[PDB]
C-alpha cells in the first residue's frame, strides 16, 4: 500500500476516460465524482470506481458522448434526458440547470432521465453549496435493502445528500445511504471474514444476521423502526422513478456484469435552493455560524466526539490535501495495466 | 373508555376554539390538524392536544386574530409571517400559497415566520396530496434529541412529512419525528412504569437506557447508525430554523409551561411540487400503483406484514370512520369541564 497525489490521481482518471473515446465534459465531470469520494475519505465511491467505468463504457452501457437535452420544462422545474450519460456527467448538468433556475426562481428542481451511476451523491449536493445553494440529491439502484420486516431485496442504497453553504469554512453536507450501511461493506467484511455489526443485514428470510456469508440483503436505517429508513428510502425513489418516468429499484438491471452493454436507464433527481431568496444572507449565515459554533462544543459521551454532516470528511480531506491519497497494492496494479492499455503515465507514488 | 364520532369531536374542538375568541378560521385550521391526528391513530398529536392549545391561547402565547404576511418572496418562493399564530393555521396557509406557486412554476417553496406548535407534520403534507402535489413539511422544536455520541438534548424532534398523490386510493403518507421515537412515549411508559425500547433514550452521560425515569434526552433514528438521523434532523433544522431566520432548537423555549403568555417564535417550512410539471401524470400514477402494488405485495418476515408509509394509519382511519375515535375516561373529563367553562355541548359517546 502506498500514498498517490489528489492530482497524479485526478490527471491520471481523466487521461483514460478520454483515451477510451469519452467527451471532454464526460472526462472531467467524472473525473470529478471520483476525486471527490477519494478526497473525502468515501473511497467505496473514490479511484477504484475508474475501473468499473472504463468497463461500462467500453461496453456500450454508458455512452462516450452523450447529448442532455431537456425533454420539457416550465417555472423552475424541468425533466433532462441525459443520453444514457454517465451518472457524474449527468447530474453534474442536471445541478448546474437546478441552480440556473434557482438564481431566478429561488428555487430549481431537475428530474434527471436515461442517467447512470454517479458515484457519491454529495459530489453534486456539494456542488451547489460551494455556489451558495442549498443541494439536494437523489437517485435509486438496483435493489438490495428490505423493507421493515421484509423478507426480500426491495429498494437500492437509495442515497440522500444535502448540501449546505457555510460561511468561512467548508459547507454542511449529508452523504448517506438509507440502508444503515452501504453494500460495498458487507463485500468487505466477507473478504475480511469478520462479522458485520448487528442489525445491518439479513438472511434470505428476513432475520438479521451479522454474517456477511449469510447476507441476502440490507437493512433500513433505524433498526427496530427501520421503517422510518425504509419511508426514506421510499422519497427518493418517488423524486428518483415514479417522477422522472425511469424504473424502479427492483425493475433496475444489476449494477455489476456481466451485461455491459444494455443501457440501465437510472433516473435521479436535483434540487436548488437560493438562501437570499427567503432571506437576509447575512442572518443565515449567523445562523449557521451559530448552529455549528454550537453543535461542535456541545457534550459529548466518554471519550467521544460530537460532529455536523461533513466534519468527517473535511478531516481526512484535509489530511488528503497534503499527505496524500492511500492506494493499496491491488488498485494500483489495475492501474499500472490501464496505463498500459491506453498509453497514459500512471500516478507518480510516495 | 368509551368511543366518539369523528364529527363530534371535530364539531366539539372548533366550537370551543371560537368561545375563546378565535378567528374562524383559526379555529378550522387548529382543529383539522388534531382530527387530522385522531383519525390516523396518531393520537399524541390529536384531539388531546385541545387542552394545551386554549391554554396557550388565553396566556396570549397563541394570537386569537392572526395576521398572516408575506415579508417577501421572488419566483416560486416566499417567506410568510404568521404573526404567532396557531402552528395549524400558519402552516395551513402556507400550504395553500406552495401549491398555488406550485401550479405556477411547477414547485412551491415557503419559509413560515412566527408561528408555533402545529401538531401532526403530514396534516399540511397529506393536504398537498390530496390536491395532487407532492408536499414537504420540515419544523423543529425545543431540544429533546442528542447527536450521535452526544451528551445533552440539541435538536428538537424535528419531523418530516412528505404526501405524494396515489391513484385510486389514499396518498402515500410519511410523518415521522427524526428521534428513534417521539417524547411523549417516555411520559406514556413512566406512566406504565414500562421500560422502553433500547436505542431510543440516553441518561444524562449520553448512555442508553430503558428507564424511562433515567432518560434525559431522546436518540437519533439510526441506532449505532444514529449519526443519520442526526444528520437528518440537521437539515429540517437548516430549513426550520437557519432559512426562517427563527430560533434553533437549543434557542427555543419549552413547548410546556409555566410561560404560556410569551410566544415561542417557531419557524417551519413548506414545499409543493407538481407532478405535471415534470411529466404525464398518467404515467405518475401508473408507476406510483405498480410501486405500491409491488411494496405491499412484497414478502414478509415470519408472520410479519410489509406496508408503505401511510398504510397503517388508512387502517385506523378507516376504522374510526365507522367505529370512532376511542375517548380515555381523564380525556373525556377535560372535555366536560371545557364544555361547562365555554358553554358548549360536550362529544355525544358510545
Ligand atoms: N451512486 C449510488 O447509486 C449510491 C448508492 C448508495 C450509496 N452511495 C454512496 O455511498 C457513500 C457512503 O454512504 P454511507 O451511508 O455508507 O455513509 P456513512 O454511513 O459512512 O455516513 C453518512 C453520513 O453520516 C455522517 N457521519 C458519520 N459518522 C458520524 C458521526 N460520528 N457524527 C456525525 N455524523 C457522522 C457522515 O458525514 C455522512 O454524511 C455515499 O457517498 C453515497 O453517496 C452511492
Ligand atoms: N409538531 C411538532 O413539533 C412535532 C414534533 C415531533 C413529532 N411530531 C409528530 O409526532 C407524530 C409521530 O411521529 P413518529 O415518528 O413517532 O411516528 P411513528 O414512528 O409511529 O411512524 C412514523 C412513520 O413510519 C411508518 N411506519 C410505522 N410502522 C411501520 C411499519 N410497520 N411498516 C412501514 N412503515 C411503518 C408510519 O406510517 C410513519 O409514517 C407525527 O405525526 C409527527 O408529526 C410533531
Amino acid at each position: 500500500t502506498v500514498l498517490a497525489r489528489l492530482d497524479e490521481l485526478e490527471r491520471f482518471c481523466r487521461a483514460v476516460f478520454l483515451a477510451v473515446g469519452t467527451d471532454e465534459e464526460t472526462a472531467d465531470a467524472a473525473t470529478r465524482a471520483m476525486m471527490h469520494g477519494t478526497r473525502l475519505g468515501v473511497d467505496s465511491h473514490g479511484v477504484r470506481l475508474l475501473a468499473h467505468y472504463v468497463t461500462a463504457l467500453e461496453g456500450g452501457r454508458l455512452n462516450r458522448r452523450p447529448q442532455i437535452s431537456r425533454v420539457s420544462g416550465f417555472g423552475a422545474v424541468e425533466t433532462i434526458d441525459a443520453d444514457h450519460a454517465h451518472g457524474a456527467r449527468a447530474t453534474y448538468a442536471a445541478m448546474e440547470n437546478a441552480m440556473a433556475l434557482a438564481e431566478k426562481f429561488g428555487i430549481g428542481a431537475v428530474a434527471i432521465r436515461n442517467s447512470s451511476h454517479f458515484g457519491p451523491a454529495g459530489a453534486y449536493a456539494l456542488e451547489a453549496a460551494r455556489q451558495g445553494y442549498i443541494g439536494l440529491a437523489f437517485c435509486n439502484s438496483d435493489s438490495f435493502v428490505r423493507l421493515h420486516d421484509g423478507a426480500m431485496r426491495f429498494h437500492g442504497t437509495n442515497p440522500i445528500a444535502v448540501g449546505v453553504p457555510a460561511a468561512d469554512d467548508m459547507p454542511w453536507l449529508l452523504d448517506m445511504a438509507t440502508s444503515a450501511v452501504p453494500y460495498n461493506r458487507v463485500l468487505l467484511y466477507r473478504s475480511l471474514g469478520q462479522q458485520l455489526p448487528q442489525g445491518v443485514a439479513s438472511d434470505g428470510d428476513g432475520v438479521d444476521t451479522r454474517d456477511p456469508n449469510a447476507v441476502e440483503m440490507l437493512a433500513p436505517v433505524g433498526g427496530e423502526f427501520g421503517f422510518k429508513g425504509a419511508a426514506l428510502a421510499g422519497v427518493v425513489e418517488i423524486f428518483s422513478a415514479v417522477l422522472t418516468g425511469m424504473r424502479l429499484s427492483f425493475d433496475l438491471a444489476p449494477m455489476g456484469g456481466p451485461d455491459f452493454s444494455t443501457p440501465r436507464g437510472l433516473g435521479a433527481f436535483v434540487l436548488a435552493l437560493k438562501p437570499e431568496a427567503f432571506l437576509e444572507r447575512d442572518v443565515f449565515d449567523e445562523s449557521m455560524k451559530r448552529y455549528l459554533e454550537v453543535l461542535r462544543g456541545s457534550p459529548a459521551r466518554e471519550d467521544c466526539k460530537v460532529m455536523a454532516p461533513g466534519d468527517r470528511e473535511w478531516a481526512v480531506a484535509a489530511k488528503r490535501e497534503r499527505e496524500g491519497a492511500p492506494v493499496d497494492p491491488v488498485t494500483r496494479a489495475a492501474f499500472s495495466e490501464l496505463a498500459e492499455k491506453f498509453s497514459v503515465s500512471p500516478p507518480t507514488y510516495h
